[PDB]
DNA sequence: GGATGCGCTGAC
DNA sequence: GTCAGGGCATCC
């Protein structure tokens, strides 16, 4: 994550649904803004968000009684995408893990807040012919807001990671906010081989599969874009070996694969998987973060996160707009 | 829970 | 046609 001078957000009081790691928070937090709730059901996601904030989240928000959260300004919210990504069986609202946008807008129907931010996966864009996309903006209409979606890459803001999600930022009618503006990318400086850790560190990753197929040359020149260079078993998910010289495979949660969660990378002439700390890393967060004991509980939380950089840039901005109001 | 072979849609 | 998409099925 960067450093943020300005604090555009000091303040204005948030809340953190489907807490996950928190990466809200921390994006948040950097720019002046107070948390006041947070809510995740997972027991190993409610872990590591006691680990590194000291309180554990609510559970299960469908059961939680909107009119017990405490008032707030911004309310934040990646609802789960298992349901809505081109990986799964896209049952979208069909899917029991996919109705959580309407707590969501229970809950703004009572809080009212300023701001509504929302994160899901790009296809969530597309999803359904569209249909998806539509009804979540028809209901933020409905409930007084302006709607503000775009599918950003992390790649374009400063972190070596091709994941496109999409980002959804409303405003309260009544606050005129006429405006707000999505981040504009930059030039992409740093890639996978400036993350990685000492190879003494992970040579517990080391994957050696005898069914390795080579498909490309390693290249010298770093690249902002994913470069393929094998496959192991099939070529499914999991078993594709990418150039640290260029940015990472989107991470994963629920993904499979004997590369599981990072895909394998080349290094230094062997084949491995990426480090919990340096999925951290790509995904923005700062080496202080405490990661969970479970590596697979850490990989799947990681998989499921934010990119803390990005958040970090729309909510500088969302505080920008909040803040211009001339005579 | 941990691990991984898989399935097959879809962007372009 | 290529290969990415940030899940599913099932074994212990
Ligand atoms: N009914 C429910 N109540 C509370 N949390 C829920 C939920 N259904 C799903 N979740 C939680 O929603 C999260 C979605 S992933 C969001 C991760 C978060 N942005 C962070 O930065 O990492 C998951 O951690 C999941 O356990």
């Amino acid at each position: 994550m960067i450093e943020i001078k300005d604090k555009q957000l000091t303040g204005l009081r948030f809340i953190d649904l489907f807490a996950g790691l928190g990466g809200f928070r921390l994006a948040l937090e950097s720019c002046g803004a107070e948390c006041v709730y947070s809510n995740e059901w997972d027991k190993y996601a409610q872990e590591v968000y006691e680990m590194n904030f000291g309180e554990k989240p609510e559970g299960d928000i469908t059961q939680v009684n909107e009119k017990t959260i405490p008032d707030h300004d911004i309310l934040c919210a990646g609802f789960p995408c298992q349901a809505f990504s081109i990986s799964g069986k896209q049952k979208g609202f069909e899917d029991s893990r996919g109705t959580l946008f309407f707590d969501i807008a229970r809950i703004v129907r009572e809080k009212k807040p300023k701001v509504v931010f929302m994160e899901n996966v790009k296809n969530f864009a597309s999803h359904d012919n569209g249909n998806t996309l539509e009804v979540v903006k028809n209901t933020m209409n409905e409930l007084d807001y302006s709607f503000h979606a775009k599918v950003l890459n992390a790649l374009d803001y400063g972190i070596p990671q091709k994941r496109e999600r999409i980002y959804m930022i409303c405003f309260r009618n009544d606050l005129n906010i006429q405006n707000f503006q999505f981040p504009k990318p930059f030039e992409l400086n740093t890639f996978v081989k400036d993350l990685l850790l000492p190879d003494s560190e992970v040579e517990h990753l080391v994957i050696d599969r005898k069914d390795l197929v080579m498909t490309n040359q390693e290249i010298e020149q770093t690249t902002p874009k994913t470069v393929r260079l094998g496959i192991v078993g099939k070529g499914g998910q999991g078993e594709r070996i990418y150039s640290t010289r260029g940015i990472a495979i989107g991470l994963s949660a629920y993904g499979g694969g004997i590369f599981a969660k990072t895909g394998g990378y080349l290094v230094n002439g062997k084949t491995r998987k990426l480090h919990p700390r340096e999925c951290a890393r790509v995904m923005g967060y700062p080496d202080s973060y405490k990661v969970h004991p479970s590596t697979s509980q850490a990989y799947k939380q990681f998989g499921n996160s934010v990119v803390i950089n990005v958040l970090q840039y729309i909510a500088y901005n969302i505080g920008s707009s909040l803040n211009f109001k001339p005579y």
